[PDB]
């Protein structure tokens, strides 16, 4: 998170950590067993980290869960980061409680204008490299449809949305990707790809979670 600020301890429950070795990408709890991410995380070996704060230190409210599988979109494209999103299932299940507690799935598209928070552990410099031990949080809106195709032409499918700010100076940033946009307590965004960081009319991009509501509940119904 580019212009961000810091979260407070477990005041995203919902925000979990993925790692193979190191912190990579930030997922999105959605019930005791699962996770949403953006598919383009997808590796092997993972594992869930919950309950986290500073990610360099044990501070008393993790869970570390291997993943026993991952699923990635059917239609995934890496190329245009078309269906940037996959899902994440636990060897066991997590205890859910204050600070480890499942996001809602959005019912309905959320709209131009609505504000939602925007966190992860990623690069927070714009120009040059500096990544956090502790969450990082962003309040950013949703961006205009026709502003993000302007923004990014021919790049901009329906199943991706912009947020941020078109002056720049707040975004997400790598080591992001994969980690919640939640409007009003609904999961709405999967933090996804942009050009660069913070920069001027160039701001994040994440997969729209609405369009892939049926595909979730259908998937961790027979997973
Ligand atoms: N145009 C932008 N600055 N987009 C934000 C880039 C963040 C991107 N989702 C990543 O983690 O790599
Ligand atoms: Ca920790
Ligand atoms: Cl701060
Ligand atoms: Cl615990
Ligand atoms: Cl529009």
């Amino acid at each position: 998170i580019v212009g961000g600020y810091t979260c407070g301890a477990n005041t995203v429950p919902y925000q979990v950590s993925l790692n193979s070795g190191y912190h990579f990408c930030g997922g999105s709890l959605i019930n005791s067993q699962w996770v949403v991410s953006a598919a383009h995380c997808y590796k092997s070996g993972i594992q869930v980290r919950l309950g986290e704060d500073n990610i360099n230190v044990v501070e008393g409210n993790e869970q570390f869960i291997s993943a026993s599988k991952s699923i990635v979109h059917p239609s995934y494209n890496s190329n245009t980061l078309n269906n940037d999103i996959m899902l994440i299932k636990l060897k066991s299940a997590a205890s859910l409680n204050s600070r480890v507690a499942s996001i809602s799935l959005p019912t309905s598209c959320a709209s131009a204008g609505t504000q939602c928070l925007i966190s992860g552990w990623g690069n927070t410099k714009s120009s040059g490299t500096s990544y956090p031990d502790v969450l990082k949080c962003l309040k950013a809106p949703i961006l205009s449809d026709s502003s993000c195709k302007s923004a990014y032409p021919g790049q901009i499918t329906s199943n991706m949305f912009c947020a941020g700010y078109l002056e720049g100076g707040k975004d997400s940033c790598q080591g992001d990707s994969g980690g919640p946009v939640v409007c009003s307590g609904k999961l709405q965004g999967i933090v996804s790809w942009g050009s660069g960081c913070a920069q001027k009319n160039k701001p994040g991009v994440y997969t729209k979670v609405c369009n892939y509501v049926s595909w979730i509940k259908q998937t961790i119904a027979s997973n």
